């Protein structure tokens, strides 16, 4: 995984209300593989179950998203995980939620 890339940039604040890695995807409403956005921080789910995020992907331009799984962060433009000091904050609140 890379040690950074040139979308961190678009990775926003984090909402004050927090994280909730156990929302469902906004489409469809599945539990299962959902990944929240680092830009707009909906909640969309994975490729392997309706493909939501790569839909918001394609319809916002939004690069960065984190796994509620396993709290790994892809970039759709770099197409690769990524992992910077950027990224600790959300990771940490995430995995507070979660564990
Ligand atoms: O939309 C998702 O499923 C999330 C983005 C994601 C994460 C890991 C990947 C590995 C290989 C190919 C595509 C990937 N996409
Ligand atoms: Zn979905
Ligand atoms: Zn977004
Ligand atoms: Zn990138």
């Amino acid at each position: 995984p890379l040690p950074w890339c040139p979308h961190l940039v678009a990775v926003c604040p984090i909402p004050a209300a927090g994280l909730d890695v156990t929302q469902p995807c906004g489409d469809c409403g599945t539990i299962q593989e959902n990944w929240v956005c680092l830009s707009c921080y909906q909640v969309y789910c994975g490729r392997y179950i309706n493909g939501h995020m790569l839909q918001h992907h394609g319809n916002s331009g939004h690069p960065l998203v984190l796994s509620y799984i396993d709290l790994s962060a892809w970039c759709y433009y770099c197409q690769a995980y990524v992992h910077h000091q950027a990224l600790l904050d959300v990771k940490n609140i995430a995995h507070q939620n979660k564990f």
